[PDB]
Formats: C-alpha cells, structure tokens, sequence
C-alpha cells in the first residue's frame, strides 16, 4: 500500500460516526464478521425537489451491530435532515442487505425512500434472496439471506453513463463487470472523486468468480477490461473504495491489481504446461470459495486459445495445453 497516497493517513471513521472525506462526503465505517472486517458507506448531502437531506451510498449487511451504529448516525450525525434515497453499487451482501431496512426508515420508520441500483444487480439480488452445486464442484475436481432478509420490492434504475446530480456533484454512473453483474461506480468528475465500490480495492484484490450458473463465464477477462475505465481517470482522483481507505493513485493500484492476476495466470499456465489440471488442482498451486476463482483463471486462458478442456472418464474437466 505503500506506493499509494491515503489523504487522512490513520483516519478510520468510529463506528456510529461520519469522517467527511469531500465537501458534502461523509464516510462512515461498519464492522463485518468475517475476514472481511469492514465496509465503507457512503453518506451524500443532497437536495432532491426542494428538500435536503442525505443519499445513502451501500447499506452493510443485515446484523445487530451495523442497524445500531445506522440508528445512532440517524440520531447524531444527520443534521435532522432525512435520508432522500438509497443507492446501491452491487448486490453482495455487505453492500445491498440493510436496503429494505434502510429504504422504509429503519427502526423508527423515520422515511419511505426508494432503492437506486443497476438492474442486473438488483435482479440478481432478487434471484438470490429468492434462497446442483455439488454436480458442479465435482465435475471440477472436489444463505444470502441471513444477510439480505428483505429486498425492496421496486427501484429506480441505474445504467452506464447516466447522469445522477447529488448535491453540488454530477456522479456519473460508470459500470464494472466481472465480479458482479453490473457493479455501479460513480465517478464526478469536475472535483476528482471516484466511489469505487469493490472494483478498485486499494489494499485486498476484487474477487472474480464462476460459479455454476454460467459455468463457461468469463469473469476475469471481463473485470480486468472494467480496470481501463479507472485507469484513464485524473491521476489525482480521489477513490472511496468499500474496503480500506480513501487514497489517492488509482493507476498505481491498477497497475499493482494487473501485474497480481498475470502471476496469478502464469502460475496456472505453469501448472497445465506439466499435466492436465482440474479447478480443484489449481487451488493449492494458486493459494469452495477458491474453486470459482481458480476456475476465472482457467477459463480465461480457456477462452484465449491458450488452453483446452476436456471431460474425463471420471467425469471432471480438466485443461490442458492444445
Ligand atoms: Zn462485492
Ligand atoms: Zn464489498
């Protein structure tokens, strides 16, 4: 992380409290229960026909320690000024569970507000709330939601390019693949500031997976396509990324992002070049979860020309050089 700038050096938000980042850009911190200790909100002051308030950026998951801390900056650090809408950059938990919770006024029914999301993420966040997988991680080699409990039941939708003025700033809706249908960015570009979302990440890598319901994806080619859209950016643009801190040297990440998956695919080019290898093969080599990211590396050199599959008598697919 040491080649990167970060702006509020040991600044992290206390839980329960805003740390502003921008004019008008409060960031706030919540605690996560997994290895993934923490996501990044977003709290925009707005004014939508005639009435200020606040736009939500991502929501946490559904949990006890993140509605308090959402109930306490309700009561402390929104100016008593209402939340006007709720945006959403992906459907993965920690960004999409508290939606519902969020968009009806929390605990106190404070606010009706309607959910801003791209429809591939809020389809497939519908699909999943919705809720096989062991034919498909044997052929290679071997609930969402506790965390989303409720979906709003209507959006307003978000696509590439648009347009969304929140407060003094134009954010324009910049679109990511390959680690979720159609991740949502948002990028204002007169001031400099990039709301990331778990596409630009400045300290972990992005996760890019297949899974087995679109089993011959390719989402690593795809999110590594995503990166060019950040990389032309001013190279003093600020990022607000949904895990770390704020920091400046979106190129230098994406540049250190870039070099990672090409080891990362070395390392597998190196592992079929001795004998055909499974999915399941190439973890231990690379490093359930890890099966779909071993799979994203094999199908892109699959889909390149650079290697074959094939399904063995045993029934497991395995790639090879041509
Ligand atoms: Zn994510
Ligand atoms: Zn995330």
């Amino acid at each position: 992380e040491h080649q990167l700038d970060y702006p509020f050096a040991d600044t992290l938000p206390a839980a329960g409290d805003t740390f502003e980042v921008a004019p008008g850009v409060r960031w706030l911190r919540m605690p996560l229960p997994f290895s993934l200790d923490h996501i990044n909100l977003w709290l925009l002051r707005d004014e939508i026909d005639g009435q200020a308030g606040w736009t939500i950026v991502d929501c946490g998951i559904s949990s006890e320690a993140i509605r308090t801390h959402w109930e306490q900056i309700f009561d402390r650090h929104l100016d008593g000024l209402p939340v006007l809408r709720v945006l959403v950059t992906h459907c993965h938990p920690d960004h999409f569970g508290l939606a519902n919770w969020l968009c009806e006024g929390g605990d106190q029914g404070r606010w009706n507000v309607r959910l801003w999301m791209t429809l591939g993420e809020y389809m497939f966040g519908c699909l999943m709330a919705a809720g096989a997988a062991a034919d498909h991680f044997a052929r290679h080699g071997l609930y969402y939601s506790d965390l989303v409990p409720a979906v709003p039941p209507r959006y307003r939708r978000l696509r590439e390019g648009d347009a969304v003025k929140i407060g003094a700033r134009t954010w324009r809706v910049v679109t990511g693949y390959g680690h979720s249908p159609e991740h949502c960015a948002l990028h204002s570009e007169a001031d400099g500031v990039l709301i990331s979302g778990d596409m630009v990440l400045p300290r972990i890598s992005t996760n890019v997976s297949v899974f087995d319901l679109e089993p011959e994806a390719n989402p690593l080619a795809l999110y590594l396509e995503s990166l060019g859209r950040y990389e032309t950016m001013a190279p003093d643009t600020l990022v607000l990324p949904s895990h770390g801190k704020p920091f400046r040297g979106v190129r230098t990440r994406i540049a250190q992002l870039r070099a990672h998956h090409d080891a990362r695919l070395e390392e597998v080019r190196v592992a079929c070049a001795e004998k055909p290898m499974s999915a399941a093969g190439i973890v231990p080599i690379m490093f359930t979860f890890a099966l779909g990211e071993a799979l994203a590396h094999l199908n892109l050199l699959w889909l390149a020309g650079e290697l074959v599959r094939e399904h063995g008598d045993d029934g497991v697919i395995r790639y090879a050089r041509a």
